[PDB]
């Protein structure tokens, strides 16, 4: 494959002596008794010291050009294998293959040996960590700032069809790519008190925790860039046993990722890590900032991005060191605040966003509340000031909400403190001025943007699928890689016989690929000639699965019905993880496998139909099954998803989609033309109507004899025998308490699912239809969102320029 470079002979001979001298002095082992294990490590370590020399050189020409610096704060990264992913970027994977051919090593083997890096729970820390290689590819002075949890999102086990958590020990066996960095370990204050005397606020009293920095290089495609994400990691500050046993309590800090995908716990320990987080990443951004060339300038050589309200409180985190440390006067301070804070929201459901009691904040953060008392007068002042007489306004706009538990709303002392605000997808920012942030883009239009997520073509096409990728650069060659719009060309092939062969060839080969892993590693046995019907993502009410669970028992009970019909064989996956204490996100994992226990043991379907649950759905997994889908499941209620990134993989990588209008399915669906894909169910508009006139259930029961007939099956018992009541709060719940209207889309979905059998009965056109997907997903590249953050809000200008 020549995407994956040159395998130099100087190179591959250089390369399998650093393999051997790292597997003698750095893992002290010797060839007798070397596991692949070990191997894996030999291998990462020489990888790793290819990015030495540019990580250091990169960092020094930021301080000698001083360019702006942009400051990405996030509590999750969810990075994955990091081993691939370097080969590509240096240009090393050939390389790397044939040294470790010439070893008798099998470097795919090798590679599975890796632990995802999870500390992300779907789409937004997916996110963060397409951002952080898109912004080293464009040459950005960019920093990735969060938490180094000890233990990222749960293993998923599936036990008697049911969901088992198992902790993540992900550094059991080191880390190879992280360095620690003990010297620059740094202070976090808790709790205390405030007491105002002649110089102003002092912050006292307060209870340690130290702040420990451990830094990953984030490389960018091939010009020399190795830019850093920064992870912290909690530290005790410096009877007897207990005292230091207690230790502990401190250290918890980072020990754990909230496991929670599009849901607010408000739970102390998170309040913790937020200002953790943010604290001492707004240290090092002060120290930089003096140590450059003073605050009037600091907007022009500092951006802070707020990956959601997580790290919030670093709006009055820096007016608190501005004005009680620097001594900046309030209003400079403010100025030099909204100037360098930006927000980017990624959810309307209203569960999902960070309302803060004010006690917690009182005890924890005293003068942060303090703080944003005085953020809030000060802007409440304004909006009386614009809109004389609207006292509701007010209300509605104040970043204290009033009930039995006052609390603070993340969201609004977000906008208030930035200068730019951001949804994640054309519908979802639209969404925002309208309904949810209507008063903010009221009495500030311009603060108001959109920024559509996107995916790196990098790990997402040619890490994942080097078969796709290679019949690509085939035709057009490689600039496409970083320079994703150019798949555009593409299209001059729909009717090109060689190609139309290919593309085929290459999703077979993936599926074929995908068959034997899941034989190898879960011993599960699926139908490589069979469509490949894939959702997989968090489970959730609003995404939907159950929607999928309609349909794949309306298709067994049609089976059923007419035996001998024929129907397009299917392998119907659904895979991800559902948050510990989401009841029915746990029921609705059950009722997957449930429905599978009744559908893949039924002699009369045989291999006609299959529906299997996906275990541990994790970035690592994503790399696989998705290259090897030919349907790709978007189907949430629309208005709901902000945007969705998994439909984005889908795309780029040859499936053909099948959603309702939410997201970034919509602009997907215009870059590719609605004729290309299959969209289906209530509009933004039609959910509304249906809202104002009230949803009603027992209608769509009643007026739909095949719906009613898996109701029915449901709440007999038909798919759990030995317990026939165990889905009952799925049935109470879809019947009466549906907010998210399954039943309303369930007609049209079924009729769209026909359309889809109907156009994979016809390889060719199928085939050519996927040409049309991938030909138009380039406007989906993480590099083209990156580069818009950077012109529109960040003030600094992209670059593909190679370094030295
Ligand atoms: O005072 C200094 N003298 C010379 N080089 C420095 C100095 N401070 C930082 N650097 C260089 O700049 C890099 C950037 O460090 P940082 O951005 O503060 O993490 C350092 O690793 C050094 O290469
Ligand atoms: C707190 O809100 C979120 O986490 N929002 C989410 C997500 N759950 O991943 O963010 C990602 C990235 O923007 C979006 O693609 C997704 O539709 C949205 O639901
Ligand atoms: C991309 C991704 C997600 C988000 O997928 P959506 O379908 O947009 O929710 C979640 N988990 C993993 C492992 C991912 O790679």
């Amino acid at each position: 494959i020549s995407v994956r470079g040159l395998a130099g002979v100087e190179n591959v001979t250089e390369l399998k002596k650093n393999f051997n001298r790292h597997l003698h002095f750095t893992l002290v082992k010797d060839r007798n008794v070397a596991t692949p294990r070990d191997y894996y490590f030999a291998l990462a370590h020489t990888v790793r010291d290819h990015l030495v020399g540019r990580w250091i050189r990169t960092q020094q020409h930021y301080y000698e050009k001083d360019p702006k610096r942009i400051y990405y704060l996030s509590l999750e990264f969810y990075m994955g294998r990091t081993l691939q992913n370097t080969m590509v970027n240096l240009a090393l994977e050939n390389a790397c293959d044939e040294a470790t051919y010439q070893l008798g090593l099998d470097m795919e083997e090798l590679e599975e040996i890796e632990e995802d890096a999870g500390l992300g729970n779907g789409g937004l820390g997916r996110l963060a960590a397409c951002f952080l290689d898109s912004m080293a590819t464009l040459g950005l002075a960019a920093y990735g700032y969060g938490i180094r949890y000890e233990f990222g999102i749960f293993n998923q086990k599936i036990c008697g069809g049911w969901q088992m958590e198992e902790a993540d020990d992900w550094l059991r066996y080191g880390n190879p790519w992280e360095k620690a960095r003990p010297e620059f370990t740094l202070p976090v204050h808790f709790y205390g008190r405030v007491e105002h005397t002649s110089q102003g606020a002092k912050w006292v009293d307060t209870q340690v925790v130290l702040a420990m920095p451990y830094d990953t290089p984030v490389p960018g495609y091939r010009n020399n860039v190795v830019n850093t994400m920064r992870l912290w990691s909690a530290k005790a500050p410096n009877g007897y046993i207990q005292a230091v046993l207690d230790r502990n309590l401190a250290e918890n800090i980072s020990r754990v990722l909230y496991p929670n995908d599009n849901f607010f716990e408000g739970k102390e320990l998170r309040l913790k890590q937020e200002y953790f987080v943010v604290a001492a990443t707004l240290q090092d951004i002060i120290r930089r900032f003096k140590s450059s060339k003073n605050f009037d300038a600091f907007p022009d050589k500092v951006a802070i991005q707020l990956n959601d309200t997580h790290p919030s409180l670093a709006i009055p985190e820096l007016m608190r060191v501005l004005v009680d440390l620097e001594r900046l006067d309030w209003d400079k301070a403010w100025e030099v605040t909204v100037k360098t804070c930006a927000y980017t929201n990624h959810t309307v459901i209203p569960e999902a966003l960070e309302r803060w009691p004010v006690h917690l904040l009182e005890t924890l953060l005293p003068r942060h509340l303090q703080i944003i008392y005085e953020i809030n007068q000060r802007f409440l002042n304004r909006v009386a000031a614009a809109f004389p007489g609207d006292v509701d306004r007010l209300r509605r706009m104040s970043l204290v909400e009033e009930g039995a538990v006052k609390r603070i709303n993340m969201a609004h002392l977000c906008i208030a403190g930035s200068h730019a605000v951001n949804g994640v997808a054309r519908i979802h920012s639209e969404i925002l001025k309208k309904t949810i942030f209507k008063d903010f883009y009221e009495l500030e239009p311009h603060k108001f943007q959109n920024k559509t997520n996107g995916i790196t073509p990098r790990r997402w096409l040619v890490l994942c699928n080097p078969g796709l990728a290679e019949i690509i650069a085939e035709r057009i060659g490689e600039e496409y890689i970083s320079d994703l719009d150019q798949l555009r060309k593409l299209l001059s092939y729909v009717d090109d016989e060689a190609f139309i062969r290919d593309v085929a060839k290459v999703k077979q080969e993936n599926k074929l690929k995908f068959a034997a892993y899941l034989e190898r590693e879960y011993k599960v046995h699926i139908n490589p000639n069979s469509l490949f019907d894939v959702q997989v993502k968090r489970i959730h009410e609003y995404k939907r699965q159950l929607l999928n669970c309609l349909h794949v028992i309306t298709l067994y009970n049609r089976i059923k019905k007419e035996p001998n019909k024929f129907v397009v064989p299917r392998t119907v996956m659904i895979g991800g993880k559902a948050a510990p204490g989401y009841h029915m996100a746990k029921m609705i994992i059950k009722l997957i496998t449930a429905i599978g226990d009744v559908v893949n043991h039924d002699p009369v379907v045989g291999d006609r139909l299959r529906v299997i649950f996906l275990e541990n759905y994790r970035v690592s997994l994503a790399e696989k099954v998705i290259p090897a889908a030919d349907l790709s499941e978007q189907i949430s209620t629309a208005g709901t998803e902000a945007s969705g990134t998994g439909n984005m993989k889908f795309m780029l990588n040859g499936a053909l989609t099948i959603g309702t209008m939410d997201g970034a399915n919509v602009e997907m669906a215009e870059e590719a033309g609605e004729e290309n894909f299959f969209i289906f169910g209530m509009r933004v508009e039609d959910v509304d109507r249906l809202d104002q006139r009230g949803y009603n259930a027992q209608e769509y029961y009643d007026r739909i004899p095949e719906l009613r007939q898996i109701i029915e099956q449901l709440s007999s018992g038909f798919f759990s025998p030995k317990q026939p009541d165990l889905f009952k709060d799925i049935v109470n719940m879809l019947m009466h308490h549906d907010r998210f209207k399954v039943f309303a889309d369930y007609e049209e979905y079924v009729k769209c699912q026909e359309r889809v059998s109907a156009l994979y009965k016809n390889p060719r056109e199928w085939t050519r239809m996927v040409i049309r997907n991938i030909a138009t997903s380039g406007k989906f590249s993480s590099d083209r969102t990156i580069a818009q953050y950077a012109r529109e809000i960040w003030g600094v200008e992209p670059s593909r320029q190679r370094l030295p």
